[PDB]
């Protein structure tokens, strides 16, 4: 399927049937059930995982078994035509490792070898990860824990689990390959996160670094390079939709009526401008401005805003409010990843978690770690439940998608759903749910608006975030939890004494009892940033999978080692010690 | 301050108030509470670090707030001026990262961000922090648990620890710099630590290596290199404060009355010439040397003694008794950091103590490990309380400062206290405490006289000894735990079939079931070398801070993890595994 | 003295007059020579050595001789609190290696040894460079071929030349650390040298990495931050003394009256701005604007311009030749290094040049290199003289400091001088070599205005480049040569088929027959950049010195090997190929 907003067709994923080269017999006996497991297989992820624009993911079959290296050779060749950029092996018996093996470095890998006893196929899943562990081609092993009889198709649950967790972190890591991170602006109040390291968009995620200054908004703003049609409508939805809430400036820092609306104007000019430079607009050629239509080709950007913006222009908070969100003026969309204060690490930890879910991801201040003891002396109120030890409050500054409002549906639980799947009411009630307020021009003197909102409770999340450490590199850091719910009263006190005009979220993290989760004040003092990314479910799993890919090493988490699902090569490095592994492995491999 | 010792003054703590930038607004409204808080640090450390001379630390504080790169040069500027060696950034607001940071990477460094509601403190905190972690500068970073209201000057306990543990590691570390260390003979029978790797003391402690032969002490001593009119004193102070006890040198081994009062004067103008030697002596200029006078501006040095100047003089037990002692002929005073067979290691193991307790350390072998049931057998004695488990038998050859004798009190507790609290009945319980018994000619041919006493039991401490291994260089081990009383009985029998002429301290280390720590078998059973310093107190945390400041990975401790502080940067390397994490981070950083 | 635009002082130079230690005759007899070398070199030094405002070099003596390790400790104090930050070591005997070198590794540092033949002070020169590489300390040696008498205080001037090559070298890296480099805008164009590598300006050069977006000079022209006194006088001044040339751009393309009055507004509010960045303004804060009066503390920068900027404002064109230029509307001045597109690597080797000469500095493109055939076909003549071997064709993109007219007169030669040695007549044939012209519209949307003028030839310069490279870090290459003047008609053919309205310079460099300078060609198909810095003199050798002191590896020189001056240890590294010791010796040290 051709990418709907990027050069190039979307990954493909590639299964590899091998089998035993012998006839006279074996060969010829095993043809059909290999066959089978490959279309099992194809079956089971053109269910189950989707492109960002909600088509089933696409899967190509070697045109024979593979049974030597003539024919591996054939489907190197078949793979690379048609465009695939994950495989998958697959087979129910004995075949000859080093001859059958997928020699492609640059490619996600797995293999699944039936548990049968009819034919050594653990033989060969185990005979064959030695050879990728051998040969330094990090490759996934996949055995079912209960014996299937001959023949039979049936998928096991365990088996489906790490096919199907595979699958979406190849796809993931395959999805951000060619594509180009755009820095809009430069360095964000000294934050490090909006340094851009090259070396690690380059080597580790195969993307493209592109930079444009923030003059290039004042130009097109003031010479009306954008869509005006589509900027009148935008305007008029705006107006229709988007609730004004209080203005907090006091007298001396509140800008006039007049200010105000060239504020909303100016907001939306910015939001098409953004996204004109990430995917290119082809009203913009018809108006005589081909190079600025062609677009950057940016899967994820950043807009430095602070302070060299925002000291004179409206700031960036309604254009990373809309960007980031499943729907605009336009109606239902993917959301484009944008970064606040162009700290493009956040703008990676959000696009990882996309990729993973196709929903928006929420950008977030890791503002302020609230004890039993605190919330209690401040507002004479006990913590309940998950937050009786304690409370985390995500919030950043000003801008966050609004799916982040908690108010899209599903079975009666608050989620965060794929575009693709909101209904009507879900984007109604996300906008009803939020106020836009008149930036605080102390911090923002150019003016603008923050959006307002307060995350329902009881929705599970999982927040992340992407660290260069020098003598290191990237380092990802992931905290699974849920959302929680404040009386009234306790959320308006801790709220009011804060940023009561930007976005806010109570999170409580999973606790272990050890490590970095031995409790909640453990959580946020061993966070790397002053930024995360938010992410509706628990996609811990999921990330660990996808950061293994990218030989990425994972300083922190929370996720059941149980579900942990690395390369074979990382068991290798350490058996007892899971992290250490992982850093050894990240390092030599 | 001078140094009152050593060339230059002692080291001061630099506080740097960061703030935010913008003005008209929010940096009016700070200026006064950052720079308070500022000053309530500077009181804070006043209050509970002191130099070894017993005087406060000395802080300096930044001209002005710093929200920006201009303001942190000339805070930078600022301090290099005054002599600032450890830095403190502090700050209740939001503040631009890389452009207020300390760029310094030659000096300890840590962030204090309030814990408030109304501004990003702890933003700041965190931004900053990964700025320090991604330019490979490792600092600290304090957030306290409980949110305080703005303005609040009182510092919580959380914090003040924190606080006041980085600021003793980072003074100690900056203590060494510039120091010398003196080696006076060369390896000792063999010992490894007193073999000089010139490598780690330049390269990990900034530290200089000098060295002389021991016959220098000939010299000294034949042409009266030395002050005779102290000379004269201090042989009157010993004859009327060390008591002599009963020589077990039996027939043909005992030294006569004649040679043993050459010993005794010679032992005390061994101690004048060593301590001339660390620190120089203006009085020897008027006597015609010169450069004699200099001294050596050693901070910690080492004697050689056995094979070759013990097989013909008298041995180095007074010597090295004396200088570790916090008093002598001269009054009260503290110690010089002096190692007994000239392992250097082991004088650096009790250098570091020292700097971070200004209290004398005791030189010891780890001699035994006696288990109850070798207690049992030897005795008929069943271990009890504390030592029900097994103790340690610490017990240098001969030579341990009089501090060890565990008679000085606070509280009606045994303690060794810094001189600048010792009481006149504090020293004369030491003295007392103590017998000085003939050398064993067997082992010291050229006679001398070794220190007994035995440390009083129910006393806190720490034991720790630094290792150089190949392939890795330095490493610390740590083993807190406590001093034991056994039945006169029981200690007379173990005494007396060990060597009673010698000072014992029973040892208990602290057990947590885990690591090294499973038994008392085994802490002495892991023991990296012969040799360890014992320090009065639990200071384990303290030198763990310290160790990870220099950047040496503690192999060994048992320190509970909650009270392990190190840099940011460290839990970028494992959260899970601090251990591991420790080395990945002392060897990339 | 005070630096009079930076945070902090003028690096000094400390002399550290060692001595043998042995009284008793030696050392008495000796003090009064030894300290009259360090008197003759400091001497020499502030008769030579010049800050960058014309100030003499300070010199800082140590207090007394230095024999032994606790004097050497005494020159570290006073050294560090008189703001050192250059070393020499002088003596006229021997001396105790080890005990009384320079241990401070922050620092470079150099040691002169008398060649006399009554005390062994050749033997100290050999000893301590022994110890200073064995210890990882680069230190330079100085050993004069000539014995000299006793006493002799004239000081050869092959000793001479290499004191004064080492502290110009030794000062220029002084000068930069703690100093910033501000990027006003982000990557110019896909030029790789706009990239911003923070690890090299932190770790190679101590200097810190400022940001700024454009839009920042959008805003201080829109609210008029910045002096408009001065912006009134230096527009007086502009039409004045700036002569507008001939509007190349055919009608379709031509600016308006208007718009070119406009041009020249903004031109000139543009180099007011970025003047204020880089060194403050405390006009700003009587305005009410006291943050930005403060400035970025930078000693370098650079403007994006393309494509963003000058897309829609006036170009950077007058704003970058104005402020590397040696005067303006205020007067003569020191020159303010800018980097034009942002080029941040040119900057440095700019700066490089800069702080070795106290001269302005000529960015430039490496245009085109001029075959004698290609001249011949083109315009039928045949170079001549220097040019004879062909010429390459220095011209950057419509900006240059007006020194680079080579108007400036030396002894009826043509040079750039440091700004406090020029003449009234100096300035006024600058500007009147130059003229002003119409920036290309077709790649300057926003207009501006263009320096045109043509470099005298005959003079010596020096073209250098530095370069970032994957696995290797920053290396630096070298070019020798001389401008050269070709006939009028010859030099208007080859011009007006390039880029008549940009600044011309015809360059030739010296051929070696060997490696990168086997011909002309050879020098521009071996050049790393599209761009390079241009230097009056020939500046390569204190250029190699400096490049040594900072562990920068040099590919590319045409400078006689008898002229490389390198600490001693790169000759541990090889004596027969100077370039694979200069790369093992910068990888290991
Ligand atoms: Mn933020
Ligand atoms: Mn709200
Ligand atoms: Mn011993
Ligand atoms: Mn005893
Ligand atoms: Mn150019
Ligand atoms: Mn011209």
């Amino acid at each position: 399927a051709k990418d709907p907003r990027y050069v190039g067709n979307l990954p493909k994923i590639g299964i590899r049937p091998t089998i035993d080269g012998r006839r006279k017999g074996v060969r010829e006996s095993l043809e059909e059930t290999t066959m089978n497991m490959a279309k099992a297989v194809a079956k089971l992820l053109e269910e189950n995982v989707f492109y960002y624009n909600g088509q089933p993911v696409e899967c190509v079959i070697a045109d024979t078994c593979i049974g030597g290296v003539k024919e591996a050779a054939e489907a190197a060749e078949k793979f690379a035509r048609e465009g695939v950029g994950v495989s998958i092996t697959v087979t129910p018996c004995w075949c000859y490792g080093t001859e059958t093996m997928d020699m492609d470095p640059h490619i996600p890998k797995a293999v699944w070898g039936f548990n049968g006893t009819e034919r050594p196929g653990a033989v060969y899943l185990a005979a064959v990860l030695a050879g990728y562990n051998q040969k330094g081609l990090p490759a996934f092993g996949i055995y079912g824990k209960d014996v299937q009889d001959a023949g039979d198709t049936n998928i096991p649950e365990d088996v489906k689990e790490k096919l199907i967790r595979f699958a979406k972190a190849g796809l993931a890591v395959a999805m951000m390959k060619g594509k180009s991170y755009l820095s809009i602006g430069s360095v964000s109040m000294g934050i490090a996160g909006s340094v851009v390291q090259e070396d690690f968009f380059q080597n580790y995620l195969g993307m493209r670094n592109e930079y444009v200054d923030m003059s290039e908004f004042v130009r097109r703003i003031e010479l009306g390079i954008y869509d005006k049609e589509e900027y009148e409508r935008a305007l008029k939805w705006v107006k229709e939709n988007c609730k004004v809430g209080p203005d907090n400036n006091r007298d001396g820092f509140k800008r006039t009526e007049e200010q105000k609306e060239k504020d909303w104007e100016i907001s939306v000019k910015m939001a098409l401008i953004a996204r004109d430079l990430m995917v290119g607009n082809k009203k913009l050629e018809e108006m005589g401005y081909g190079e600025e239509a062609l677009g950057r080709n940016a899967i994820v950007a950043g807009f430095q805003g602070q302070r060299q913006w925002t000291d004179y222009f409206p700031n960036g908070d309604f254009m990373e409010t809309i960007l980031n969100s499943s729907f605009d003026w336009n109606g239902k969309r993917a959301p484009y990843i944008f970064a606040t204060e162009n700290d493009n690490l956040n703008g990676i930890s959000m696009l990882f978690g996309y990729l993973l879910t196709n929903t928006a991801q929420i950008f977030a201040d890791v503002r302020t770690y609230w004890s039993p003891e605190a919330v209690k002396r401040v507002t004479g109120y006990t913590l309940e439940g998950r937050a009786a030890n304690g409370i985390i409050h995500l919030i950043n500054s000003g801008a966050a998608a609004l799916d982040g409002t908690g108010e899209q549906t599903k079975d009666g639980k608050p989620v965060i759903k794929p575009y693709y799947e909101l209904t009507d009411e879900d984007i109604k009630k996300c906008l009803e749910a939020t106020q836009f307020r008149p930036a605080s021009t102390e911090y923002f003197r150019g003016g603008g608006y923050s959006t307002d909102f307060l995350t329902k409770g009881g929705m599970p999340v999982t927040i992340s975030r992407l660290n260069i450490v020098k003598g290191l590199g990237p380092v990802l850091q992931i905290a699974e939890g849920y959302t929680v719910d404040l009386p009234e009263e306790v959320h308006d006190v801790l709220d009011k004494r804060t940023d009561p005009t930007w976005p806010t979220t109570w999170f409580v993290p999973n606790l272990t009892g050890e490590g970095a989760f031995k409790d909640v004040y453990s959580v946020m003092n061993n966070w790397g940033a002053n930024h995360c990314s938010i992410s509706y479910g628990h996609i811990g799993a999921d990330l660990i999978t996808l950061a293994s890919i990218l030989r990425i090493p994972v300083n922190m988490h929370n996720v059941p080692e149980e579900k942990i699902f690395r390369p074979d090569a990382w068991s290798m490095f350490g058996t007892k010690d899971l992290e250490g592994a992982d850093y050894r492995a990240c390092k030599k491999l």
